[PDB]
């Protein structure tokens, strides 16, 4: 999935937050003006959160708080392009301690 972010980084800062990092599409559809990442239980049923990202960057990052341990999350980041959004690529993180 060329047109897709790359795959997720997940860097855990703490019981609650971590940073999501993502390399840009390597071949997106369209011009990238920015990402959209939507945080959420991976297990489903639970409360979404939407983080929009302003702006393209080789690697992007986004500090997502907010989070707790022992809960998997599924992360999705989506290119938003000038034409509508690129394919999503999808993480799911745990953080232990």
């Amino acid at each position: 999935h060329m047109s897709a972010p790359g795959p997720l980084v997940f860097t855990a800062l703490s019981p609650d937050s971590l940073q999501l990092s993502w390399e840009r599409p390597r071949r997106p559809n369209g011009d990238i003006v920015g990402y959209l990442v939507t945080c959420e239980m991976a297990q489903g049923g639970g409360p979404a959160t939407a983080f929009r990202v302003d702006g393209d960057s080789p690697e992007s990052r986004l500090t997502v708080p907010g989070l707790s341990e022992n809960v998997p999350y599924k992360f999705k980041v989506q290119a938003r392009t000038t034409e509508g959004f690129g394919p999503e690529r999808e993480g799911i993180i745990t953080i232990e301690s």
